[PDB]
């Protein structure tokens, strides 16, 4: 059907070793929020485990929204280096 919005998260870091670790750490069987509540330097994200819930095109930045919905159901996005840093978008649906 018509998919306007979708569930996804986000995590901001200062080093790629941290952002990229979001796809490696969880690989063991951890929780995304477990890293979003720490790594996420964004004051307005670490409080919600980087879980922004449902979003759409126009509620985020270019270097984020683009690869924010291009992911699959439960897939992690690459460390997109932006003005805020590496963005780790992860869909949850």
């Amino acid at each position: 059907g018509p998919s306007n919005k979708i569930k996804c998260s986000h995590i901001l870091v200062s080093k790629q070793s941290e952002a990229l670790a979001i796809m490696e750490k969880l690989k063991s069987g951890e929780k995304f929020g477990k890293l979003a509540k720490e790594l996420s330097i964004d004051s307005g994200s670490a409080k919600k485990n980087g879980n922004l819930g449902y979003f759409t095109k126009g509620m985020m930045v270019k270097p984020f929204e683009d690869a924010a919905f291009k992911l699959q159901v439960g897939e992690v996005s690459e460390p997109i280096k932006s003005e805020f840093g590496y963005h780790i978008i992860k869909r949850f649906g």
